[PDB]
């Protein structure tokens, strides 16, 4: 991706990863779209991206939850900043998604 912001003012809208973790195989909760899905890092709803039916950007506006994670490449987008963001706050969510997607953590045990 492009060089992300190292921080943004919306990182408080990043909540703990739920007990069930981040399952990258979930389709869009609104249209059932199978690919290009994103997960909201506030409420962990799974909705399609801008290349599908724009359900995540709609949710982001209606809820005021601006920080979302991509199932396709595990990048994190902020709607309020209109930018990719990378910060330690996002480490847990990126690792949880990587664990389901690739069967191991970002830094596996030796
Ligand atoms: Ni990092
Ligand atoms: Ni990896
Ligand atoms: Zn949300
Ligand atoms: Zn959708
Ligand atoms: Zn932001």
């Amino acid at each position: 991706g492009p060089d992300p912001l190292p921080w943004c003012p919306h990182l408080e809208s990043v909540r703990p990863v739920p007990a069930g973790g981040i399952d990258v195989f979930q389709p869009c909760e609104e249209c059932g779209g199978e690919a290009e899905n994103w997960i909201c890092l506030f409420c962990y709803k799974v909705l399609c991206g801008r290349y599908v039916n724009q359900h995540m950007v709609t949710h982001g506006q209606e809820s005021g939850h601006p920080v979302v994670l991509s199932f396709a490449d595990l990048s994190v987008w902020c709607y309020a900043c209109e930018s990719y963001v990378h910060n330690k706050v996002l480490h847990e969510a990126k690792n949880a998604a990587h664990l389901v997607k690739f069967g191991e953590g970002i830094h596996p045990f030796n």
